[PDB]
C-alpha cells in the first residue's frame, strides 16, 4: 500500500519486538529475527499471521504469538 492506508484497527501501526527468531520459508513470509523490532500495519490476510515491514523494506506475513507486542500486563496491584 502506496500511501494509501496506515491502519483503522488495532490502533496500527503497532510497533513489535521479535522475541522468538524465524526463518521465512514462503515467499509470502518475512525474515525475522531475535532482536529485531517490525512495526505491524496490517494484521496480514491471516489472522495469526500480520504483516509487517522490516528496515530493509520487506514487508510479508509473520507469526504474532512470536511477536513481543507493546500492550503488556505488567504486575499485580501493589
Amino acid at each position: 500500500g502506496s500511501s494509501g492506508s496506515s491502519g483503522t484497527l488495532r490502533n496500527y501501526p503497532l510497533t513489535c519486538k521479535v522475541v522468538y527468531s524465524y526463518k521465512a520459508s514462503q515467499p509470502d513470509e518475512l525474515t525475522i529475527e531475535e532482536h529485531e523490532v517490525l512495526e505491524v500495519i496490517e494484521d496480514g490476510d491471516m489472522e495469526d499471521w500480520v504483516k509487517a515491514r522490516n528496515k530493509v523494506g520487506q514487508v510479508g506475513y509473520v507469526p504474532e504469538k512470536y511477536l513481543q507486542f507493546p500492550t503488556s500486563s505488567g504486575p499485580s496491584s501493589g
